[PDB]
Formats: C-alpha cells, sequence, structure tokens
C-alpha cells in the first residue's frame, strides 16, 4: 500500500511552515515555496514549524514519514542505503535503518511499521512556548537522495500528519525533500526550471 499525502487542515487547522534561510552558497537547509521542496545537507538540521487555529488535546503527537514521490516507486519502503545504515552514527534512539529523525527530544518514538513495513518517527504535540505563536520540530535526514541502493536519486516526500492518541489522523501535510550536497544552488537551479 500506499499513505495518503492528501493536504487536510482538519478539525485544529494544521498546517507546516517554513524559515525563510535563502539560497547563499553556504546555507544548510532551505525552503522553497514555488516547489513546496525542502533542500538540505546530509544530517543537518531542518526546523519545521507546525501551526494550528486551536489547541488539539493533550495526547495529539505529530508522525513524520517518507514516501517516493514517483509512482512507479511508490510501494517501495524509504530507508537508508547499505552504506549509510552500517555507519554507526546512532543517536542511541533512532534505528541505524531510518532516513527521518527527529534531533534533540528525548520523547520521539521510532515506529517500523509490522504490517507496511515503513518507518516513521512520532513526538509529542507540544504548545508553543510562550512567546511564540507555533511550535518547531527539528528533523534531521541521514541519506543524500543520491546514495546508491538507498533512495539512489529518487525524490522523496516528507507527509507529516497530526495523530490523536489512537494513531488517528487529525491533519496532514507534506513537502517533497532533496538531501544534497549545495541546497542553495539546487534551489536556485530547479526554482529557474520551473520558470
Ligand atoms: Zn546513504
Amino acid at each position: 500500500s500506499v499513505p495518503s499525502q492528501k493536504t487536510y487542515q482538519g478539525s485544529y487547522g494544521f498546517r507546516l511552515g517554513f524559515l525563510h534561510s535563502g539560497t547563499a552558497k553556504s546555507v544548510t537547509c532551505t525552503y522553497s515555496p514555488a516547489l513546496n521542496k525542502l533542500f538540505c545537507q546530509l544530517a543537518k538540521t531542518c526546523p519545521v514549524q507546525l501551526w494550528v487555529d486551536s489547541t488539539p488535546p493533550p495526547g495529539t503527537r505529530v508522525r513524520a514519514m517518507a514516501i517516493y514521490k514517483q509512482s512507479q516507486h511508490m510501494t517501495e519502503v524509504v530507508r537508508r542505503c547499505p552504506h549509510h545504515e552500517r555507519c554507526s552514527d546512532s543517536d542511541g534512539l533512532a534505528p541505524p535503518q531510518h532516513l527521518i529523525r527527529v534531533e534533540g527530544n528525548l520523547r520521539a518514538e521510532y515506529l517500523d511499521d509490522r504490517n507496511t513495513f515503513r518507518h516513521s518517527v512520532v513526538v509529542p504535540c507540544e504548545p508553543p512556548e510562550v512567546g511564540s505563536d507555533c511550535t518547531t520540530i527539528h528533523y534531521n535526514y541521514m541519506c543524500y537522495s543520491s546514495c546508491m541502493g538507498g533512495m539512489n536519486r529518487r525524490p522523496i516526500l516528507t507527509i507529516i500528519t497530526l495523530e490523536d492518541s489512537s494513531g488517528n489522523l487529525l491533519g496532514r501535510d507534506s513537502f517533497e525533500v532533496r538531501v544534497c550536497a549545495c541546497p542553495g544552488r539546487d534551489r536556485r537551479t530547479e526554482e529557474e526550471n520551473l520558470r
């Protein structure tokens, strides 16, 4: 099967937000609204904002999962390549196979789905800190888009779902991701190609 990627704000008006990091040669993570695409370096911090119109119930969680964007590959589990799954860079919590990690949250849980074998990482949905209007989750992508035997130059999407304590859908948003050496340059190139 294939997880849904349908945008769904739901009852709480759930949607993502991204910083405006620009396209300098030195940028490590940058988001293109025109492409709905995040460009980031390997294992670098990717700040993703969570916005809601009203506060979800205690026990609400936020899950991230990657799928291949092309229909020819959607059924294939997105995982780390044969090299990176063995490079012993575990944070002590993420399984070495998982492409997406959450940085600096000890309540992050990593799921290997017993049925679909797909990987995801889930955290409790926290209210914004005082003086803030949203909450930010920091993600890491632990393989290059180009890694042989892994993503192998195939584009992926990250699907973010807002879930109740049972795992039922409350909200959904998504964005394409390219993990690459020079995010600023590749964003500029792809945005030019678009126009
Ligand atoms: Zn890799």
